[PDB]
């Protein structure tokens, strides 16, 4: 299938590892140049030479900057607009206390000003952009960050239903202009962070991390953990041109969770 | 039917018009003493009076606070429960710009620091007190202040969305302490505000107030607006006895707009 | 609360037992005068000789009915009229695998039994109700004393139809103060569930109490709800005082539904 | 993005024009061996004609069959399987008002049509996908060319039935790699549609170009999808990119879902 993507500019947050980097291998597979980042400068120039080495015909714009702070965000997009002249995808890809009694004010505003206002923000900033060219595409992930999902997360619960109706919202507004919004759920997806997971939860218990991921795989009806790249497959075809009537709607990976 | 509410005390936020009222009114008929509050003094005067003098058996309390700042809301619970040593109801109840691209962060974060941490706030300080009665219910009206219910209210749809997974995720960490807590919606229902909004929106297009909610009208299958009394009256059920097995909901109020 | 209900006329189906008696009793409480039915002219017997005994100034019609049938049900309703001259209320409550061994008469003769029961009941009354500008329906959506669970697929198809259908007979029907909402119950004791506890444990070589304590750790109350805790809310909702509330499906279910 | 379909064999049922031709048109050019079907064999022959001449590498079988009859729909899997020994995707896509109208018979003929129609499909399909370790079911849940609206009674009844199975039957084949999906349409540009238009103006005394223009103002991105727009998602869906994927409904709509 022809996605259309040839010489679109993929900004891909979170992309030095795990889904982000993933998505951004196969956005590059279709013929996008890559805008990647991440904090971690170490492990975004290993991310920056693989896909460099895989991609040669592509170009690769990696820049460190931290996508929960307003000046880091800003100065992306700005970078990416100069480096680029355009901005056709935005993927926003970014990152313990559970009981609700001990979750303080300062607990919930500290919560809202990551990832929450992290998606909001970008988008903002992209929008302007997207508008110009009559061209855009923007997918949330929406997921607990390589947590087991349930109803259990409090915090990302509460977050996540914000950005689920953020997306509906922003999608109807700028519909008119052919800029697209939607977000994916992850279900159980095997990543750095849930593999970092198994091993703490395996700690907290008293047990191995192959034990208790029988014990998750039990509650996903294929019996499987999804890999990076089925996830990455149905973000690279809502960032295409074949997903033109496709907007405002949140999409689980799951392997059958919400069932 | 005998709603079990006799001598039970209830905090009504943002009662001294309007809906909450219109609660405190039905409450206290039920038997149950009340805690009024709100920020504006002279019109709570007149609620506490009109209340005292139609049921001169209940006890009331009123308190002038502003329940969007945080030390206006723990002085309001201690000053509750310095005065009946207990608090077993509490109804949650307070209150431009729609296009997404003018909102900046700090509009976000002022958004978020109203009735999203408002009612996750007053909430938290209630918790420990009916979790020690084995008794609570809280009831929290997500809705849009006198608004037209419209997808269009971009800022109150993302509120609302954090504030109904909010109160799924309270009600199953405190249903084991049978304290209760539900949201209700209303759809369009004849408040003050409501009324200041057929003004606004009258002017804002060149006609009458009279001609903008004849256009209301038709939105609503039933085709009338509902009264203060008919929002109160299913509160008034969820905070009772009667409704000891329903948690976690969302129930809209709406004369079928949800249809 | 007053809840208008005194010489309202209600029909009941489903009234022998379980749910649907204790929805009987309690309209009766409120000043109901009613119409009970069932398949089995013994047990309805005994039911009506209860409610006779408990309510003798209220008028208690009782029918032998298959409400899963044609002829039958335009009969009660023509009997009911008969009596009654008017019906105010109607309680649809009538009874109710591996997906490749259920073939085309398994699942025809599902939907011809609870789901055009509901369906045919509906318009039969929806007339006598329209006339009268009063009228309350409420369909109970559960599956039949079997524990919850995505497991059951014949009741699952079966109740979301039914679910759609609350919501467009309610749009048509809202002008008319014909008000028309669903009540999904959780785990209830009943007889029928006391029932299914054996059956399943027998299937499952197990006991009862271990079923019970398996059910239980779903719950978030962590108890199983009583035929009254259930009826309060479907009397609420045949009430007066629910006047603006319809098309609306309710979970009642010590919070099974944020688990 | 290679979809991975290469010498996959299709049944697409209603093919022989607007959605169903374009899906069927869509998977032969990602490699697909196809089955077509229809009841008129003049537009089915047609169909054919213009995929055989334009996808002369693939192989085509055209069978005319009534997918709403037992009997025919049975004989339309045992065909394909006699000529192909195999069927790995299977499109469910076949055709498909005041309340107190709509009698017994009017709703067991709708459940007798389209309802009963996809279940028996896939229970045809389900053992043939199980044993291969491999199956991809899309349910087309539309009008059928009508512009959606909670007018539309009976459609909403099946429609709201048939995501649900969807999910219940994902669930138990998910670990067989057969996976089950569903798409929404909005407003389509079909045949069906432009005949709707013509029908509706009729009814309504006023112009196709007005109904259209009140439709446009209605879905966000302020024009009618595409049937190649429709194709894109519903072959994706079908292929090994989407591996971890099932249980979903997801709207194909331009925004209508959050409008």
């Amino acid at each position: 299938m022809d996605l259309g993507l040839k010489d679109k500019v993929a900004l891909i947050t979170g992309s030095s590892a795990g889904i982000g980097f993933t998505i951004a291998e196969k956005l590059a597979e279709e013929g996008c140049h890559l805008i990647i980042c991440g904090r971690n400068s170490q492990r975004l120039e290993q991310a920056y030479q693989s896909l460099a080495q895989a991609y040669p015909a592509q170009q690769i714009l990696r820049l460190v900057a931290d996508v929960h702070q307003a000046q880091d965000s800003e100065q992306l997009i700005q970078d990416s607009l100069n480096q680029y002249g355009k901005i056709d995808i935005l993927v926003n890809n970014s990152e313990a206390e559970n009981l609700i009694e001990n979750l303080s004010d300062e607990d919930w505003l500290n919560v809202f000003q990551g990832k929450l206002i992290g998606y909001i923000r970008l988008t903002n900033l992209v929008l302007p952009i997207m508008k110009k060219q009559h061209w855009g595409r923007i997918v949330n992930i929406i997921g607990t960050s390589g947590k087991e999902p349930s109803p259990r997360l409090v915090k990302s619960g509460v977050v996540n239903a914000a950005l689920m109706n953020f997306t509906k919202s922003v999608a109807r507004q700028t519909a008119p202009y052919n800029v697209l919004i939607n977000s994916v759920n992850p279900g159980v997806i095997d990543t750095p962070r849930h593999r970092e997971y198994l091993e703490i939860y395996a700690k907290k218990e008293g047990t191995t991390p192959d034990l208790i991921r029988e014990r998750i795989l039990k509650t996903i009806p294929m019996n499987r953990i999804g890999t990076t790249e089925e996830f990455a497959n149905l973000v690279v075809f809502l960032a295409s041109e074949c997903a033109s009537y496709i907007t405002g709607i949140t999409i689980p990976l799951d392997g059958g969770l919400s069932s």
